[PDB]
């Protein structure tokens, strides 16, 4: 089984043990960590952060200590806007202009793959996603004949329907990248007032917001679709979201206000690290959601929906019934990457849980 672990390199940022480089992450932990993001100027790849040509050295150095992992660069993300995507992705000479510059790119930085993370296409860019990865791939297996071993493509997907429809030809784009990682943790509506869980596994009994926001439906609608199951990676977060709570309501459909407060961390309104959640709990009342077999957890105005170990356990026997590729966790700097936080001496509880149903059969 793969698991697939992303960086994101603004974590080094954060204040005090927030704080996160490369070097926190056990290098037997995951098959792959995916670093993000890169940008694209003048049409390419290129360094996002001031440090990182020194971050991606952090990162590439796990590999003396492990040296069958594998490392991917991110391009995209949400800072970077869809619509510049669009640009490049939709004309002839600039997808080419791209595609070139990235090869020579990852092989100086010590990385062994791309990883594109637009977020995401439209319509009007199906066709032009399909055409950027069958391209990419082509340009990489001619890279490969100079003789190091061909690198890697892979993609982060959408997992909400409409989204999926919209933007990807997902039988098409399966065929040329070595896998798909599927973003199965943003299944609740930023238009809702009411509390839900963004990551659940099965429909909830009442007035789930689709029968269609939930992991199991969106593993099944992509290999529905053509996706073959050793291409597809299921996405578990160990972020959690929050909510404040407009009254003393709790519990399915409880109204709220707004997002939740920032993470002392994090610093951003409506998420919080499970580090952080480790925190929240003490004092907190928690609760599961039975059918969609994942927790959240309440205190004053404040309520989480999140993840815990046993949830990830969950997902990861999910995904292995299924067949899958493996696992994806958003994100290494958002576990308890320290140790210090969840009361377990453990680093990493999240993504070690995973990893050890992984390995289990
Ligand atoms: C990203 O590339 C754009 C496109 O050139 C550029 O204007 C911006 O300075 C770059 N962003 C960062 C964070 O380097």
């Amino acid at each position: 089984y793969k698991l697939i672990c992303y960086y994101t390199s603004w974590s080094q940022y954060r204040e005090g043990d927030g704080s996160c480089f490369p070097d926190a992450i056990d290098p037997f932990l995951c098959t792959h960590v995916i670093y993000t993001f890169a940008n694209i100027s003048n049409n390419e790849i290129d360094t996002w952060e001031w440090n990182d040509v020194t971050l991606y050295d952090t990162l590439n150095t796990l590999k003396n200590r492990n040296p069958k992992l594998k490392t991917l660069l991110s391009v995209g993300g949400w800072n970077f806007g869809p619509e510049r995507f669009s640009k490049i992705a939709s004309k002839t000479q600039s997808r080419r202009t791209f595609i070139k510059s990235v090869p020579p790119f990852l092989r100086t930085h010590g990385f062994d793959g791309l990883d594109l993370a637009w977020l995401y296409p439209g319509r009007r860019d199906k066709r032009h996603l399909t055409t950027l990865v069958k391209e990419m791939k082509a340009e990489f297996i001619r890279e490969a004949q100079a003789g190091t071993e061909q690198l890697l493509l892979s993609a982060a997907v959408s997992a909400g329907k409409i989204a999926i429809d919209r933007g990807y030809d997902i039988a098409q784009i399966s065929r040329h990248l070595d896998f798909i990682s599927l973003l199965t943790y943003d299944f609740h509506g930023a238009w809702r007032q009411t509390v839900g869980h963004h990551s659940p596994l099965f429909r909830g009994n009442e007035d789930a917001s689709s029968r269609f926001s939930n992991a199991d439906y969106a593993v099944s609608y992509m290999l529905r679709l053509g996706a073959p199951a050793n291409k597809l990676v299921m996405g578990i977060p160990t972020f959690g979201r929050s909510f404040t709570l407009a009254s003393s309501k709790t519990d399915v459909g409880a109204p709220v206000s707004g997002p939740g407060i920032p993470g002392r961390f994090t610093k951003e309104k409506g998420i919080l690290a499970y580090y952080e959640i480790c925190d929240f709990l003490h004092g907190a009342t928690t609760h599961r959601f039975r059918d969609q077999q994942v927790p959240y957890a309440t205190k004053g105005n404040q309520w989480v929906a999140y993840d815990d170990q046993e949830s990830v356990k969950n997902k990861a026997r999910y995904l292995k019934n299924r067949q899958l590729a493996g696992a994806m966790v958003w994100a290494l700097d958002l576990d308890d990457f320290r140790g210090t936080f969840c009361g377990q001496n453990l680093t990493f509880p999240l993504t070690s849980a995973v990893k050890d149903v992984l390995a289990e059969a």
